């Protein structure tokens, strides 16, 4: 029932302004934090900005620190996103996401397309690392590693999302090991604390499992999406 609908995306020139919106429903909008995640074509997820329930705390990414303005209107149940000094690098698909807490995304929107016109941006204070791609025959088991560079991994919850080609990313594993109701039980999530890594495990692969898998944790100051691992089913 939780619906997040992005709007306001369109064609724009370098150095212009554009404000996206997101009419949320299915939950008390004032009771949850919200964030924006962009994705250039054929690239990985890239966290943009975050904002808290009451709005007191706003977190911006390094690429758009100050260039963008995250904001919300809890009376209208609408999350916004003011964009200024629009650069060619900002062309991406901007998603609307709900956050159970800081840096823990739980629901995703459809998206909206923003194009700035008159190679992919990098992915990974701290960084995550997942293998480029892993493959396995159907019916077998596969595990995808996600190793954190700096800062304890057990101190910050880790999420796992699945993105099929052309689909929007859906949560499959959050809070390190917690699985959303509806996600199949063959998708398990664990964390090895000594090696400082989180692992998503799919037992008994199916042909529909073939998609991108992004891991994501946080710190008190930012959210970080892993580069992503293309799971190839044979």
């Amino acid at each position: 029932e939780v619906q997040l609908l992005e709007s306001g995306g369109g064609l724009v020139q370098p150095g212009g302004s554009l404000r996206l919106s997101c009419a949320a429903s299915g939950f008390g909008f004032s009771s949850y934090a919200m964030s924006w995640v962009r994705q250039a074509p054929g690239c990985g997820l890239e966290w943009v900005s975050a904002i808290s329930g009451s709005g007191g705390s706003t977190y911006y990414a390094d690429s758009v620190k100050g260039r963008f303005t995250i904001s919300r209107d809890n009376s209208k149940n609408t999350l916004y996103l003011q964009m200024n000094s629009l650069r060619a690098e900002d062309t991406a698909v901007y998603y609307c996401a709900r956050d159970l807490i800081h840096g823990v995304t739980r629901n995703w929107g459809q998206g909206t397309l923003v194009t700035v016109s008159s190679g992919c941006p990098p992915c990974g204070n701290f960084m995550l690392t997942q293998p480029h791609s892993v493959s396995e025959s159907p019916g077998k088991t596969v595990t995808i590693s996600c190793t954190r560079s700096s800062g304890s991994l057990a101190n910050y919850y880790v999420q796992w999302y699945q993105q099929r080609p052309g689909q929007s990313p859906t949560i499959v594993i959050f809070a390190n090991n917690q699985r959303p109701s509806g996600v199949p039980d063959r998708f398990s999530g664990s964390i090895d604390s000594s090696s400082n890594s989180a692992s998503l495990t799919i037992s008994g692969l199916k042909t529909e499992d073939e998609a991108d898998y992004y891991c994501q944790t946080y710190d008190p100051y930012s959210v970080v999406f892993g580069c992503g691992t293309k799971l190839t089913v044979l």
